[PDB]
């Protein structure tokens, strides 16, 4: 039994995967305590773990968990079409930036944190450095919840966020491996400086610190980058951090399900749906489809109406809902993605920015699903592949199998048995 302290960024995607981790945890009778914003604690508390407060005076008590990204990704929808090189510049090293705005407002609140709860082992969900983690003097693992192709970085290999694999011309990579290190040197070089006044030394090229005791990421085995090695140095696989049961009320009438027809969960996740004129496109191709949607409306809900063929809501019951569907449409989230599969679902991937356009690459190359630009994809494309994944008994065999392997997965067990190792050896 041991104290187990998670700090995650205050986004679903990185307080989902924590949260899923830690139920798995608790079951080994492990103490599971969050370090969140107010707005986040009830939420966390309904899982029945303990929260500490973190202060954000720039964000109310009493906001909508889907306002700060959702307003986001609204402000940005411009570069929601752009391609993967236009949307670094203009949309992820802006994203970044908001991740190191959160980084610094809490960073000066975990030391005491930690000096008051004393826990045996923190695991961290974010994407840029915490010094009060590295200087805790205390064992930290690094989770991953994203797409996990940025673990397998290094020679040969493309980088993340660019849809890219291991048949892309040598060329393009280098080309692309040179953009990145260009694009972020300003951004890496203020980072740094915040980083040197806390004792921490800075990365070569990263701004976002690799554990030296373990890196958990959350990728089916049979999705894994193999082509690329093993699972990485001072890397652990969980094949999911699925949280099977979810305590948001459904979010329309369950009535809707007794409707005879395929049903199609339809969800660009927590803050994508804020894209209004997308959703309206989007919606409007669907509502020529002889199927039945539920979708995940998202922030501006009201701002528009889906037809008679569906029914929606700001945000869903997504975990009662996977098991009632037929196939998924998504945004290519790693929460989202993992999920359907858990549940034995093809899925149909609509990437808007990052890691999404790696796990839009990965369901075409596995043969799990298809992928296409949501901005651009035709009214036929849509259509005629929601036909075809539907009608494939072979990938529906495929996507059934994966599911299968991942709920049969022990590498919790392992996981388990790894921390308590790590605990030990630092004692
Ligand atoms: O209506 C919704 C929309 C999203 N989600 C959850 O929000 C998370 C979104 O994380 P993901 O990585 O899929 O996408 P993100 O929103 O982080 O881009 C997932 O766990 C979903 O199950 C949900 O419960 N209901």
């Amino acid at each position: 039994f041991m104290k187990i302290f998670f700090i995650p960024m205050d986004a679903f995607g990185h307080v989902n995967a924590c949260i899923g981790l830690a139920r798995m945890l608790s079951e080994f009778e492990h103490q599971c305590i969050f370090a969140v914003p107010k707005r986040w604690c009830k939420p966390i508390e309904e899982y029945n773990f303990k929260v500490e407060i973190v202060k954000d005076p720039t964000v109310p008590d009493d906001q909508d968990l889907q306002k700060k990204n959702g307003d986001f990704v609204n402000r940005y929808s411009h570069t929601l079409s752009k391609t993967p090189r236009e949307q670094f510049i203009e949309l992820l090293i802006p994203s970044i930036n908001r991740d190191i705005h959160y980084a610094k407002i809490i960073d000066g609140q975990i030391p005491t944190i930690l000096e008051s709860i004393d826990p045996d082992l923190i695991i961290i969900d974010f994407y840029v450095t915490l010094p009060s983690v590295v200087n805790s003097g205390k064992p930290w693992i690094h989770l991953t919840s994203c797409n996990p192709l940025n673990l397998y970085a290094g020679p040969n290999v493309p980088p993340s966020c660019f849809g890219l694999s291991i048949d892309t011309d040598p060329d393009t990579v280098i080309s692309y491996k040179q953009f990145i290190a260009e694009s972020m040197k300003d951004v890496k070089s203020d980072f740094d400086e915040w980083l040197v006044s806390k004792g921490v030394k800075p990365e070569p090229f990263a701004i976002s610190k690799s554990s030296p005791y373990l890196n958990v990421y959350s990728f089916p085995s049979d999705l894994d980058y193999s082509e690329f090695g093993p699972v990485p140095d001072k890397c652990f696989r969980l094949d999911h951090m699925v949280r099977l049961v979810q305590e948001d009320p459904l979010g329309f009438d369950e009535k809707f399900f007794d409707r005879p027809g395929k049903k199609i969960l339809f969800s660009l996740g927590s803050m994508g749906a804020a894209d209004v004129e997308l959703m309206k496109r989007l919606v409007g191709i669907l509502g020529k489809s002889k199927h039945l949607f539920i979708v995940s409306k998202g922030l501006f809900h009201d701002k528009y109406e889906l037809p008679e063929n569906m029914i929606g809501a700001k945000f869903l019951n997504q975990m009662a809902i996977l098991p009632r569907v037929d196939l998924v449409i998504h945004h290519g989230g790693n929460n989202t993605f993992v999920e359907s599969l858990y549940f034995g679902k093809p899925s149909i991937v609509l990437p808007l920015f990052g890691d999404q356009h790696d796990n839009g690459r990965r369901a075409e190359d596995k043969k799990i699903g298809r992928s296409f630009r949501p901005h651009h994809v035709t009214e036929d494309e849509l259509l005629m592949a929601i036909d075809e994944l539907l009608n494939d008994k072979e990938l529906n065999n495929r996507v059934l199998k994966i599911g299968e392997n991942i709920r049969n997965s022990k590498s919790i067990d392992d996981f388990n048995k790894k921390i308590e190792e790590i605990i030990k050896v630092h004692k």
